[PDB]
């Protein structure tokens, strides 16, 4: 069983997490910026002043995108080069940049993938709200249409957003991403915010008739129920309790995004629970059900699995605890569970809409050594990947609509708040010389996509 012609063999990365560069050429300060100049945020108080410099060496990175078989490059568009001030003026320098990068890539055969927002808010909107504002959905829309104007001509696919659970969640709840903001009914408020401003895009592309896919890309962790793993009879209360606190991972944005409502039981209880205002749960179910539109695509991020079961007295806002099989792990704690990738697959094809799906991201952080040769034996995230392709083919064999497949990450990056302690990269990035060194997976997945493409 072979992959589709055409199929988008990618590799994925974000603005904040390569460029540096964070205050040169007149761009604003972002969110990350604050947060990352805040001491006790990040590990090692790891910043990305400079991350990998690719601002300034995306050329020679493209090359290793090109020597790679790259069919695909999804990248993120950083808002605060283009509107320093998040709206107003429009920064020449920032849009020259891109322009630079989109055409090195079209000149090499690349195709564009645009995630228009990936975390890095302008603080000056942060200053007045940010995503809690709902003014935000405006000014989002008026930098979306923009960069989609200038760029529609070489650039098929956009992503509006990447991760709403993270930017709502770990942003405005946990507190572990910027904003540090720690408020569950402002995040819920962010979601609502999100949603609306993606779809305000996919009906402009639509009612002006520019010829672009749009879609948006969400990580999504199917649930499973330790009960099962152990054999017991599975009670009613805790089936109903995990299936709650599972469509807060997937059904959340899943439901809105493909179906134009939010998941009701998970809104009555978070009601119940007052958790959410009954008034916002009815003008959220209104106003998404008023301005939903269905997108070209649906963008993937997998990773790994959750293993759940009841627990009355815990602290978490569903009654639920987290259970660790047996089995291997990567440096984030996560297991890996290909599996995982077949399952969820097969359940977004079974109970939504026909609808392409590309996996925008999957990979594995490994504590990479350079040997002495200047080699990086890195067998384990070979490992990784070979079993999550095999589970994508087995997809494909079974009907899932699957359009590509996009590594993370191209290179090693600054993993958020585990700065740069985490390395997803095929490619080494020494951070002192910034020197790029192809690590085993590299060779592994260019001969990957040789045979499959
Ligand atoms: O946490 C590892 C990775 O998670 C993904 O879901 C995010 O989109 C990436 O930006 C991040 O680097």
């Amino acid at each position: 069983m072979s992959f589709p012609k055409g199929f988008l063999w990618g590799a994925a990365t974000a603005s904040y997490q390569i460029e540096g560069a964070w205050n040169e050429d007149g761009k604003g300060e972002s969110i990350w910026d604050r947060f990352t100049h805040q001491k006790g945020n990040i590990l090692y108080g790891h910043n990305g002043d400079i991350a990998c410099d690719h601002y300034h060496r995306f050329e020679e990175d493209v090359l290793l995108m090109k020597e790679l078989g790259l069919k695909a490059y999804r990248f993120s568009i950083a808002w605060t080069r283009i509107f320093p001030d998040g709206f107003g003026n429009v920064n020449q320098k920032g849009l020259e940049f891109y322009d630079r990068l989109i055409n090195k890539l079209v000149e090499n055969g690349i195709e564009p993938v645009i995630t228009i927002y990936h975390w890095d808010l302008p603080q000056k909107l942060q200053d007045i709200g940010g995503w809690a504002n709902s003014e935000i959905v405006n000014y989002y829309f008026d930098y979306a249409m923009l960069v989609i104007n200038r760029y529609k001509d070489r650039v098929k696919y956009w992503i509006t957003f990447n991760q709403p659970y993270c930017i709502a969640f770990l942003g405005h709840w946990h507190g572990v991403h910027a904003p540090g903001i720690k408020d569950f009914k402002v995040a819920i408020d962010v979601v609502h915010n999100i949603m609306l401003s993606h779809f305000k895009v996919v009906k402009a592309v639509k009612e002006n008739n520019i010829d672009v896919e749009v879609g948006i890309t969400l990580n999504l962790t199917p649930v499973y129920l330790q009960t099962e793993r152990l054999g017991y009879k599975v009670s009613e209360i805790e089936r109903e309790m995990v299936n709650l606190s599972s469509q807060l991972d997937n059904e959340l944005f899943l439901d809105p995004v493909l179906k134009g409502n939010y998941p009701q039981k998970l809104f009555d209880y978070l009601v119940q629970k007052d958790l959410l205002e009954a008034q916002k749960a009815l003008s959220m179910q209104q106003e998404v059900k008023e301005n939903f539109i269905f997108p070209d695509f649906l963008g993937i991020n997998y990773y790994t699995r959750a293993v759940r079961l009841y627990d009355e007295n815990s602290s978490w806002i569903f009654p639920i605890r987290w259970e660790h099989p047996a089995g291997e792990y990567t440096e984030m704690g996560w297991e890996v569970f290909p599996q995982g990738l077949f399952d969820l697959l097969m359940w977004i094809k079974e109970n939504y809409p026909q609808i392409p799906i590309y996996i925008t991201e999957n990979g594995a952080a490994y504590n990479d050594i350079v040997t002495e040769d200047g080699k990086v034996h890195d067998s384990k995230r070979i490992e990784y990947l070979k079993q999550h392709f095999d589970q994508a083919r087995k997809a494909i064999e079974n009907g899932v609509d699957l359009r590509g497949y996009f590594v993370w990450s191209l290179m090693d990056n600054l993993e958020w708040a585990m700065g740069y302690t985490k390395r997803f990269g095929i490619i080494y990035v020494d951070y002192e010389t910034q020197k790029r060194i192809k690590k085993d997976s590299f060779y592994f997945y260019q001969q990957y996509i040789k045979e499959n493409s």
